[PDB]
């Protein structure tokens, strides 16, 4: 049918601030679809045509867009760019210029949905010497169609520049709605396929059994499983009840490897096909994979001439090559990390428990100088742990992953089910400006430490945390004897101190708190190094501080 629907569609959500309404009129409209359109007409409501894991876009910018709308409209870009200066909105310059050609033009036809996805279809597609201009001519070709309203969707499309107001949980929401099937069911059937077509018409038709009835399709990429952090070897060890395996967390990219036949397609943690940035390690799968339909999780990661791993950006910019190309396998080296098998042969291993997924990728991996299994520790034994701890420390990746061995694969979710154990990395350089007494056969010294950051606005010396931990004894009286001529003031077991003495301090966390004038308050600081090559005024700033905090979410 007609995207006069869709416009209308596109109108009472523009109206309207709210999104339970916008849950109704979405899903509303839903009912309102034949199966056709179903696997189409969700991406058209988010304003998209195709999922952000299709290879396919269309390639049409604004002033490419200018021309097509030109020829439709008789309007040239000179007094269309002077159109839309009015305005300030493209498609709202691309609405009005129409009628104009309302007053004007030709021929033909509504505009129904089938059409404009066909050309949609059509104008990404489109390739090569003769691409641009067929483009603009199959966009013109839509837009002598097109009513006013039509236009500017039509437009926003194009350009990605829509603003239903609709994300990917409205519509969620609405297809729950719409096909009363369960929310719940819905969730786990887009967190396995992110197809929401599929999973439109599925819900339609074959309602909540078949959406409970929804597994793996191969080359529809799933929701990567997910971490919350640990704070520690042994918290995490005990939250998974004693025992629990053990694996390194890399510097690297976290990828998906799909391989049917001799398709293979690589997925990106945001979910972009990286497959043609990577075609080495393309081949080095193929070889490296014994089944023929798998689907395995894995982290890529750069090396570097020590063979110690590059910041995984350059992973990322490895992906962002487009174009001259064997260049960049020489410039970066990668090799693939393998932690985890979704999919073998038709058998969906999601729902099955982690350690025979574990026992699946041993064996479906041919190990090869691209492509190696992770090195996995199962132990009930802390010690052993923190020493694979300290050890992907040394290397110089992140940390350490614990993952619960009766886990199945929880796509999408952040569960206690895997953990994450990582130190917090840029330490903090404060000066003392406050200390306390030691109690005990410590009462002789200070035993926690109060430490400052600079304001060069101020000159004040602005109180971050206290540090108790992370001193030997001698540390101790080493900083005692320092410290001792520097005291200005007393009063209970505190002390008041001159700003000389900087020290390297490590926290878990940065936290607001008024209890300090910094606003900022240093949770679980700890001691690490001292600086005598520093000054007061040179230590780390509460400008770097709210910056860094700024940056912790
Ligand atoms: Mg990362």
């Amino acid at each position: 049918s007609k995207y006069s629907e869709l416009a209308d569609l596109y109108r009472r959500l523009e109206k309207t601030t709210l999104k339970t309404l916008k849950t109704k009129f979405v899903a509303d409209f839903l009912k309102k679809t034949p199966d056709e359109l179903l696997e189409v007409v969700p991406y058209l409501i988010l304003g998209k045509v195709f999922p952000d894991w299709d290879e396919r876009e269309l390639g049409v910018g604004e002033k490419l867009l200018i021309k097509a709308v030109s020829m439709a409209t008789g309007v040239p870009e000179k007094e269309i760019e002077n159109s839309i200066k009015d305005t300030g909105d493209l498609g709202e310059s691309v609405a009005l210029a129409l009628k104009k050609r309302k007053q004007k033009s030709f021929f033909s036809q509504p505009l129904t949905i089938k059409r404009v996805y066909s050309t949609f279809v059509k104008v990404a597609e489109a390739s090569g010497e003769g691409s641009q201009d067929r483009k603009m001519k199959y966009l013109a070709n839509l837009f002598m169609d097109a009513q006013p309203e039509e236009g500017k969707y039509i437009a926003r499309t194009v350009l990605g520049t829509m603003r239903t107001g609709v994300a990917e949980g409205i519509l969620r929401d609405a297809i729950a709605e719409a096909f009363r099937v369960k929310p719940e069911l819905v969730e786990r059937a887009y967190m396995l396929t992110s197809d929401f077509g599929y999973v439109a018409k599925v819900a339609k038709l074959e309602g909540n059994e078949g959406l409970s009835k929804v597994s793996i399709q191969i080359g529809k990429p799933i929701r990567p499983m997910l971490a919350q952090n640990a704070a520690s070897v042994k918290e995490a060890l005990i939250e998974m009840g004693g025992e629990a395996a053990f694996e390194i967390k890399y510097d690297g990219a976290r990828v998906q490897v799909h391989r049917d036949g001799d398709r293979v397609i690589i997925y990106s943690r945001r979910l972009e096909n990286v497959t043609r940035s990577i075609p080495e390690i393309v081949e080095a799968v193929k070889a490296s994979l014994k089944p023929s339909k798998v689907i395995v999780e894995g982290e890529l990661v750069a090396v570097g001439e020590n063979g110690r791993p590059r910041p995984f950006q350059y992973v990322l910019r490895r992906f962002r090559r487009k174009y001259n190309i064997d260049e960049m396998i020489e410039k970066i080296p990668l090799e693939l990390n393998l932690f985890d098998i979704l999919y073998v042969d038709g058998e969906s291993l999601i729902d099955t428990e982690f350690v025979e997924r574990r026992k699946r990728l041993e064996e479906s991996v041919e190990e090869s100088e691209k492509i190696k299994i992770a090195e996995q520790l199962v132990t009930k034994k802390v010690e052993e742990a923190e020493a694979f701890y300290k050890r992907a420390l040394e290397l110089g990746h992140e940390g350490l992953m614990a993952k619960r061995l009766d886990s199945v694969y929880e796509p999408g979710n952040r569960g206690k089910k895997w953990l994450k154990i990582k130190p917090t990395m840029e330490n903090l350089d404060l000066v003392i400006i406050g200390a306390e007494w030691g109690e005990g056969r410590r009462a002789h010294l200070l035993g926690s430490f109060l430490v400052a950051a600079y304001d060069p606005d101020s000159g004040e010396f602005l109180p971050v945390g206290k540090v108790g931990s992370g001193f030997t004894d001698e540390d101790l009286v080493e900083f005692t004897k320092m410290l001792k001529p520097l005291i200005l003031r007393e009063e209970g077991k505190f002390v008041e101190i001159e700003p000389k003495v900087v020290i390297e301090v490590t926290y878990q966390e940065i936290q607001k708190s008024p209890k300090y004038r910094s606003g900022f308050a240093l949770r679980f600081p700890r001691y690490v190094a001292l600086r005598e090559d520093k000054s007061p005024e040179e230590a780390d700033t509460i400008e770097r501080i709210a910056q860094l905090y700024e940056l912790q979410e």
